[PDB]
């Protein structure tokens, strides 16, 4: 009795350990965790680790919540960043001026 | 390089396994997952489990996000049920 899936929702432990690929169809990383507003609830943004491993050596690109399309064929989420973008990975947080 | 919590975000990772004690600062339990709304990005309810083990045997109850008041004395969420509530989780 653990559903972690429905039809309208997705658990949280589902989404993390996601896989994630580019527009060509190769994987990039996983989804890490996602930054939930302690206030609304709301996912601010999916954290998309790669490189390395999760935790380790990893780097971090943030990704709005709809620009997670789940692709059945590939089994994770299809994202739209080419490796420019992903070269160019803020070294901070999104919330910092830097 | 590893965070999971700003002043206004909360990770999804760190949400998951943190205590959830009730109005008289007992532990009930912890949250094992949030669902999240797959169109909205909104989180629906959490999920408290409780009784038996994480997944395994236990319990589930769900909260609602504005539910959760995290409190720093317990450290840990803390969330107005009874015990008769509990009882009669679906
Ligand atoms: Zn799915
Ligand atoms: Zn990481
Ligand atoms: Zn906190
Ligand atoms: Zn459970």
């Amino acid at each position: 009795p653990e559903t972690n899936e429905t039809l309208k929702l997705i658990g949280s432990d589902k989404v993390q350990g996601t896989a994630v690929y580019g527009p060509d169809g190769e994987k990039i990383g996983s989804i890490e965790r996602v930054m939930i507003e302690k206030v609304s609830g709301r996912v601010s943004y999916a954290v998309l680790s790669f490189g390395g491993f999760l935790g380790i050596g990893d780097d971090h690109y943030p990704l709005p919540w709809p620009a997670l399309k789940y692709n059945v064929e590939l089994g994770g989420y299809q994202v739209m960043v080419t490796v420019d973008q992903l070269e160019r990975a803020p070294k901070y947080g999104p919330g910092s001026e830097w």
